């Protein structure tokens, strides 16, 4: 069971290059990600959400937020002249300059 | 199984070159992602929203969010005069120069 | 069962280029995404919403969200002279120059 | 990948009765036999015989035997009077004597 | 991957009965077998007989065995009034006598 | 990876009986057997004869043998009044006797 791999895998004689992501000026608010995750036999339960309740009477204001993440507020990204965020990957091999 | 590979998998002689994803000026808000996810055999129960209630009575007001992911704000980007995000990925192989 | 491959699978003597997604100015929302996602014998149950109630009475304002993702605010990106965001991959062999 | 089943595989509320081959009196010699083999992606090399020589000269007698597998004799069997050698299944459910 | 099963796999409510092979006067010789065998991304090499050279000269008599096995005699059986070699399997469930 | 099972795997409520081979008056000469082998990303060499020379010159007998398993000899098997040899297997469940 060979799942993840980034290169030569029972092979021979590879030259393999692999870049990878990049982000600038990114504002994220309660995001979820799963990125090369392997499950094998197992058993879960991720981000429930059970028996909420809220009750008013006679109130002049209420605000409520139940989840399992709340942002209330400001995530902001500002960004003047700048240069250069990436990612780079080279390779070279069997090579014959006589 | 072999399940994700990038390259060379039982073979030969490969000159193989791959690139990833790139995000410039990007606002998630209360966003989900699986990227390379694999189950064999498993159970799961992910995201569930289950047994809510809310009542009001003689109130003059009531604002309630329930969720997986609440997002009650500002989820802002500025940019200006940015410059380079970008993923590469060079290979060379089997050169004869003679 | 080779499932998700990105080269040279079985194969001799291949030169393989591949390039992957980008994103420049993008505002997502409460977005879901599954990308390479692979179940073997596997049972899941993702994202539901059972049982919600919602009472009102004699109130004069009610404003009530339930979800798997609420998203209630600004998301907002701006740019200006901003360039460049962009995969490149690039491949080269078996090459006789004599 | 279910290869291999002799009952129930996901089913439901079964009466299942299997038997097996039988033997009674039998005299093989040099054979061979597979029974239930799974190869995935294997690679094998199962008898050979290879670069075998034999010179003779001036002799009076040469009896050479090469192989997998050489017999040079008697395999009897001899019976008298015997009396039973099978393989029974039996299998019996959901009855409702009232 | 369930490769070999006798009963029951993933299933309810089963009644299985499941016999197996049986042997009364058998004689084998230089025999090979393989019940239940299961390779998985290997490499093998069985059974080979490789560089073999025999010489004779004014020789009065030469008699050479080569081989994975070699058998040169008796493998003899004799029985009388032998009773009884079987595998019986006997199953019941789910009965209501009432 | 679920290979070898005699009886409930990931079931339920179940009633299995499995018997077994049975052998009376068996004579086995140089034999070889394999009842339940698994290999996974292994490499093996089993049983090979290489190189094998004989000269013989001016004589007046030569018996040689080589192999993996050489047998010169009386294998024999002699029964009288034999009785039972036989493998049994009963199950009874989820009886309701009222």
């Amino acid at each position: 069971m060979d799942v993840f791999m980034k290169g030569l895998s029972k092979a021979k004689e590879g030259v393999v290059a692999a870049a990878e992501k990049t982000k600038q000026g990114v504002a994220e608010a309660a995001g979820k990600t799963k990125e090369g995750v392997l499950y094998v036999g197992s058993k879960t339960k991720e981000g429930v959400v059970h028996g909420v309740a809220t009750v008013a009477e006679k109130t002049k204001e209420q605000v409520t937020n139940v989840g399992g993440a709340v942002v209330t507020g400001v995530t902001a990204v500002a960004q003047k002249t700048v240069e250069g965020a990436g990612s780079i990957a080279a390779a070279t091999g069997f090579v014959k300059k006589d």
